[PDB]
DNA sequence: CAACAA
Protein backbone atom coordinates (compact mmCIF):
# COMPACT_ATOMS: atom_id res chain seq x y z
CA UNK A 1 0.00 0.00 0.00
CA UNK A 2 1.12 3.21 -0.63
CA UNK A 3 1.30 5.56 2.44
CA UNK A 4 -0.67 8.95 3.25
CA UNK A 5 0.37 11.98 4.72
CA UNK A 6 -1.45 12.32 8.25
CA UNK A 7 -0.07 8.36 8.82
CA UNK A 8 3.44 9.01 7.40
CA UNK A 9 3.79 11.96 10.59
CA UNK A 10 2.06 9.69 13.48
CA UNK A 11 4.40 7.40 12.44
CA UNK A 12 7.00 8.98 12.93
CA UNK A 13 6.90 11.22 15.96
CA UNK A 14 9.61 12.19 18.52
CA UNK A 15 9.98 10.08 21.41
CA UNK A 16 8.70 13.13 23.35
CA UNK A 17 5.87 13.41 21.47
CA UNK A 18 4.38 10.32 22.17
CA UNK A 19 5.31 10.55 25.89
CA UNK A 20 2.88 13.75 26.20
CA UNK A 21 -0.11 12.31 24.26
CA UNK A 22 -0.19 8.86 26.05
CA UNK A 23 0.43 10.60 29.25
CA UNK A 24 -2.40 13.13 28.48
CA UNK A 25 -4.72 10.26 27.08
CA UNK A 26 -4.68 7.78 30.07
CA UNK A 27 -4.94 10.94 32.46
CA UNK A 28 -8.19 11.30 30.70
CA UNK A 29 -8.91 7.63 30.80
CA UNK A 30 -8.13 7.98 34.31
CA UNK A 31 -10.71 10.87 35.42
CA UNK A 32 -13.40 9.78 32.57
CA UNK A 33 -12.56 5.95 31.92
CA UNK A 34 -12.27 3.72 29.28
CA UNK A 35 -15.68 4.05 27.95
CA UNK A 36 -16.20 7.66 27.62
CA UNK A 37 -12.65 8.95 26.59
CA UNK A 38 -13.54 6.79 23.34
CA UNK A 39 -16.89 8.64 23.52
CA UNK A 40 -14.90 12.04 24.08
CA UNK A 41 -12.56 11.42 20.63
CA UNK A 42 -15.69 10.44 19.24
CA UNK A 43 -17.43 13.62 19.61
CA UNK A 44 -13.79 15.80 19.25
CA UNK A 45 -13.31 13.99 15.86
CA UNK A 46 -16.99 14.51 14.63
CA UNK A 47 -16.70 18.52 15.05
CA UNK A 48 -13.47 18.73 12.93
CA UNK A 49 -15.17 16.77 10.00
CA UNK A 50 -18.65 19.11 10.66
CA UNK A 51 -16.65 22.23 10.37
CA UNK A 52 -15.07 21.38 7.63
CA UNK A 53 -18.14 19.95 6.24
CA UNK A 54 -19.96 23.18 7.04
CA UNK A 55 -17.86 25.61 5.31
CA UNK A 56 -17.57 23.20 2.65
CA UNK A 57 -20.86 24.61 1.76
CA UNK A 58 -20.06 28.17 2.40
CA UNK A 59 -16.71 28.39 -0.48
CA UNK A 60 -19.69 26.38 -2.28
CA UNK A 61 -26.91 28.14 16.79
CA UNK A 62 -27.10 24.58 15.66
CA UNK A 63 -28.51 21.95 18.04
CA UNK A 64 -24.97 21.12 19.64
CA UNK A 65 -23.47 24.44 20.88
CA UNK A 66 -19.77 23.44 18.07
CA UNK A 67 -21.58 26.98 15.62
CA UNK A 68 -18.73 28.75 17.78
CA UNK A 69 -16.36 27.10 15.28
CA UNK A 70 -17.76 29.44 12.17
CA UNK A 71 -17.97 32.26 13.80
CA UNK A 72 -14.81 31.95 14.65
CA UNK A 73 -13.97 31.99 11.02
CA UNK A 74 -16.03 34.52 9.59
CA UNK A 75 -13.01 37.36 10.04
CA UNK A 76 -11.02 34.61 8.43
CA UNK A 77 -13.33 33.92 5.56
CA UNK A 78 -13.74 37.70 4.69
CA UNK A 79 -10.14 37.45 3.28
CA UNK A 80 -10.73 34.13 1.32
CA UNK A 81 -11.56 34.37 -1.92
CA UNK A 82 -11.07 32.93 -5.77
CA UNK A 83 -11.85 29.08 -4.38
CA UNK A 84 -10.14 26.67 -6.77
CA UNK A 85 -9.98 23.53 -5.05
CA UNK A 86 -11.76 21.74 -2.50
CA UNK A 87 -11.49 18.26 -0.72
CA UNK A 88 -8.95 17.21 -3.44
CA UNK A 89 -6.89 13.48 -3.45
CA UNK A 90 -3.33 14.33 -4.53
CA UNK A 91 -0.54 12.31 -6.12
CA UNK A 92 2.82 12.06 -5.73
CA UNK A 93 4.43 10.68 -8.78
CA UNK A 94 7.58 10.73 -7.36
CA UNK A 95 8.40 10.31 -3.87
CA UNK A 96 4.93 8.21 -3.65
CA UNK A 97 2.48 9.23 -0.81
CA UNK A 98 -1.12 10.49 -0.80
CA UNK A 99 -3.06 13.13 0.85
CA UNK A 100 -6.51 14.77 1.10
CA UNK A 101 -6.33 18.10 1.40
CA UNK A 102 -9.15 20.70 2.90
CA UNK A 103 -9.61 23.19 -0.17
CA UNK A 104 -7.67 25.26 -2.05
CA UNK A 105 -8.37 29.40 -2.61
CA UNK A 106 -6.96 32.80 -2.56
CA UNK A 107 -6.71 33.96 1.49
CA UNK A 108 -5.52 37.99 0.91
CA UNK A 109 -4.74 37.67 -2.54
CA UNK A 110 -2.13 35.11 -2.21
CA UNK A 111 -3.14 31.48 -3.43
CA UNK A 112 -2.29 28.90 -0.97
CA UNK A 113 -3.54 25.34 0.55
CA UNK A 114 -6.04 25.97 3.45
CA UNK A 115 -6.08 23.31 5.77
CA UNK A 116 -8.76 24.09 8.47
CA UNK A 117 -8.74 23.18 12.27
CA UNK A 118 -10.61 22.81 15.48
CA UNK A 119 -9.13 22.91 18.79
CA UNK A 120 -10.72 23.84 22.40
CA UNK A 121 -7.07 25.27 23.17
CA UNK A 122 -5.86 28.38 21.71
CA UNK A 123 -2.96 28.39 18.80
CA UNK A 124 -1.34 31.62 18.76
CA UNK A 125 1.74 30.38 17.45
CA UNK A 126 2.95 28.02 14.96
CA UNK A 127 4.92 25.82 17.07
CA UNK A 128 1.63 25.17 18.92
CA UNK A 129 0.00 23.52 15.92
CA UNK A 130 2.13 20.53 16.25
CA UNK A 131 2.95 18.97 12.79
CA UNK A 132 0.24 20.99 11.06
CA UNK A 133 2.95 22.49 9.16
CA UNK A 134 4.19 19.27 7.34
CA UNK A 135 0.67 18.31 6.99
CA UNK A 136 0.38 21.55 5.04
CA UNK A 137 3.60 21.55 2.87
CA UNK A 138 3.09 17.77 2.57
CA UNK A 139 -0.39 18.19 0.75
CA UNK A 140 0.98 21.31 -1.63
CA UNK A 141 4.18 19.25 -2.50
CA UNK A 142 1.86 16.00 -3.94
CA UNK A 143 -0.80 18.08 -5.50
CA UNK A 144 2.17 20.32 -7.47
CA UNK A 145 4.30 16.66 -7.99
CA UNK A 146 0.99 15.62 -9.61
CA UNK A 147 -0.94 14.07 -13.18
CA UNK A 148 -4.41 15.16 -12.40
CA UNK A 149 -4.04 19.03 -11.76
CA UNK A 150 -3.62 22.15 -13.61
CA UNK A 151 -1.69 24.96 -11.18
CA UNK A 152 1.07 25.07 -8.27
CA UNK A 153 1.19 26.52 -5.57
CA UNK A 154 3.75 28.30 -2.74
CA UNK A 155 2.37 29.06 0.30
CA UNK A 156 0.14 27.47 2.79
CA UNK A 157 -2.26 28.26 5.83
CA UNK A 158 -3.37 26.87 8.82
CA UNK A 159 -6.39 28.19 10.49
CA UNK A 160 -7.35 26.95 13.78
CA UNK A 161 -11.14 27.78 14.73
CA UNK A 162 -12.33 27.67 18.59
CA UNK A 163 -15.27 26.21 19.96
CA UNK A 164 -16.11 29.23 21.83
CA UNK A 165 -16.51 31.92 18.80
CA UNK A 166 -12.98 33.27 20.02
CA UNK A 167 -11.25 34.71 17.15
CA UNK A 168 -9.89 32.05 15.26
CA UNK A 169 -5.62 32.25 14.32
CA UNK A 170 -4.43 32.16 10.73
CA UNK A 171 -0.97 30.62 10.11
CA UNK A 172 0.30 32.19 7.05
CA UNK A 173 3.06 30.13 5.68
CA UNK A 174 4.72 32.48 2.74
CA UNK A 175 6.71 30.23 0.08
CA UNK A 176 10.20 30.61 2.59
CA UNK A 177 8.58 29.03 5.40
CA UNK A 178 6.94 26.60 3.26
CA UNK A 179 10.63 25.38 1.29
CA UNK A 180 11.96 25.10 4.93
CA UNK A 181 8.83 22.61 6.57
CA UNK A 182 8.84 20.58 3.41
CA UNK A 183 12.65 19.34 4.20
CA UNK A 184 11.77 19.02 7.74
CA UNK A 185 8.33 16.88 5.99
CA UNK A 186 11.17 15.35 3.52
CA UNK A 187 12.86 13.64 6.35
CA UNK A 188 9.69 12.52 8.36
CA UNK A 189 8.80 10.77 4.72
CA UNK A 190 11.75 8.81 4.80
CA UNK A 191 12.31 7.94 8.78
CA UNK A 192 8.60 6.41 7.67
CA UNK A 193 10.12 4.37 4.49
CA UNK A 194 13.35 3.77 6.76
CA UNK A 195 11.15 1.87 8.92
CA UNK A 196 9.51 -0.47 6.31
CA UNK A 197 12.80 -1.55 4.64
C1' DC B 1 -8.02 9.37 4.46
C1' DA B 2 -9.32 11.90 8.10
C1' DA B 3 -11.10 14.18 12.25
C1' DC B 4 -7.74 15.82 17.68
C1' DA B 5 -5.11 15.08 21.53
C1' DA B 6 0.46 17.35 23.51
CA1 LIG C 1 -8.37 20.07 8.23
CA1 LIG D 1 -0.45 19.12 -11.19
Amino acid sequence: VIPSVTRVLQQTMTKQQVFLLERWKQRMILELGEDGFKEYTSNVFLQGKRFQEALESILSDENLLKSGYIESVQHILKDVSGVRALESAVQHETLNYIGLLDCVAEYQGKLCVIDWKTSEKPKPFIQSTFDNPLQVVAYMGAMNHDTNYSFQVQCGLIVVAYKDGSPAHPHFMDAELCSQYWTKWLLRLEEYTEKKK
